[PDB]
């Protein structure tokens, strides 16, 4: 009998009610906002109020039995912003008395969607973005490098800050965190030195040929320490070069830098990304430094192969226009070196109608069949229409006319990375 038991309130266990779960009535040690919980115990007959973290939560009195009742954890219940004296409590009120019970209340599980710099130096600042990243207590780096000190979390849990510790594995991988809302993994692309194509300091080789005005020679790199927070590492490429300025109001292939290509470049199948990996789960990464604001005109063309004339929006290439956020001009500037992730899915060849890219094997096939396997970049200063970036009809009218430019951009650590994010669920199958 559910209507039996004493008149003195008591909670013995809290269960999560989920119709879409393998354990639809599951005994739990925490509850999240929006969840329906079943509170089991005694003396619940005549229940009048339920407060969760001091917030009055509606409950249906007809679902109340003396040993069990159902209550939804209202979306407006405060968690990290709840008063310390009521935080993580369930209080029950009836005419004959009240009962307080210590129980952990969380918001949605945390998520890491982006790391500001995926190849920092020891002691440099890192910004990790996502959601629900409130009160981060632990950050773990590839190689089981544990950090519990110097973690500053956003009050709104959109980010946290932490310095790069010593001893992080050169194999790289995901970062892992523990905060008030639980655990989360980043994509597996942090400190991924095994995917390095070119760093201009001995990993890979710069390819240079001819005497063209656009050609960046091996003798035309920079090595002075530049950037605040994330500082340059060894030599890197400046593009466009000082000698190439000012770059013409409407021109393409204005500046170019490449890998050695045909002959010495590695087999990309040896960079730790399996052939079967989908194009949305692997990418090209590089660190960028834009000291002065960049807007109105100019863009970077990542060339998967040498066969590009300049000004394309079509094959195994990608046009990085960082001053166009949501079809809106927003000046682009970095305090220091920041990682740029370009999934192979974002490449125009992966968005093609026929021989479209589906996996990394399709990327390796293309580079093996390419006339010139030089991986590289183009600085480009030609006219833009928001459709060439997004939807081929709706944004066709919006134009961003190209102008003369003398913008300074620096790139480094070109690499292939995996974007696979390990699974983290409250209760796995
Ligand atoms: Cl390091
Ligand atoms: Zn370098």
């Amino acid at each position: 009998d559910d209507n039996g038991g004493s008149s003195v309130m008591n909670i013995t266990g809290i269960y999560l009610e989920d119709a879409k779960s393998n354990v639809p009535d599951r005994l739990v040690d925490f509850a999240r906002l929006g969840q329906l919980i079943r509170i089991e115990g005694e003396g619940f007959n005549g229940l009048k109020k339920v407060y969760i973290n001091g917030y009055n939560c509606y409950f249906n009195p007809v679902f109340v039995s003396n040993k069990s009742f159902l209550v939804s954890v209202n979306s407006k219940v405060p968690t990290t912003e709840a008063d310390e004296n009521v935080r993580n409590t369930i209080r029950l009120v009836k005419d004959g008395g009240e009962y307080v019970y210590d129980f952990q209340i969380r918001a949605a599980a945390p998520s890491i969607t982006k790391i500001s710099n995926c190849m920092p130096n020891v002691g440099e600042p890192i910004i990790v973005y996502g959601s629900g990243l409130t009160e981060i207590a632990k950050v773990v780096f590839p190689g089981n490098v544990v950090v519990t000190e110097g973690i500053i979390s956003d009050l709104d849990g959109e980010y946290f800050m932490v310095d790069m510790p010593a001893g992080v594995s050169e194999e790289g991988g995901s970062i892992f965190v523990e905060g008030s809302n639980g655990g989360a993994y980043s994509p597996a692309y942090f400190n991924y030195k095994k995917g390095l194509l070119l760093n201009f300091d001995g990993v890979g080789a710069q390819g240079a040929w001819g005497d063209s005005e656009s050609m960046i020679q091996t003798t035309e790199l920079e090595s002075a320490s530049i950037g605040e927070g994330n500082v340059s590492q060894g030599a890197y490429c400046r593009l466009p070069l000082e000698r190439q300025l000012p770059v013409a109001a409407a021109k393409n292939r204005c500046a170019e830098v490449w890998t050695a290509g045909n002959g010495t470049d590695p087999d990309w199948l040896t960079l730790g990304v399996p052939a079967e990996t989908p194009v949305a789960e692997c990418a090209i990464q590089f660190e960028i430094y834009v000291p002065e604001p960049w807007s109105e005109s100019g863009f970077l063309k990542i060339c998967g192969q040498n066969g590009f004339n300049g000004g394309e929006w079509e094959r195994d290439c990608y046009n990085y226009v960082p001053w166009l956020v949501d079809g809106k001009i927003v000046p682009f500037q970095t305090t220091g070196w920041q990682t740029v992730t370009v999934p192979f899915s974002e490449f125009y060849k992966s968005k093609a109608s026929s021989g479209a890219w589906t996996t990394f094997a399709d990327v390796t096939a293309t580079r093996a069949s390419a006339s010139y396997a030089n991986f590289g970049f183009y600085f480009e200063n030609s006219d833009i229409t928001l459709d060439k970036i997004t939807g081929a009809s709706s944004d066709k009218e919006t134009e961003f006319l190209s102008k003369a430019t003398s913008v300074k951009i620096y790139i480094d650590n070109w690499r292939v990375v995996p974007l696979t994010k390990p699974e983290y669920t409250d209760f796995p199958d």
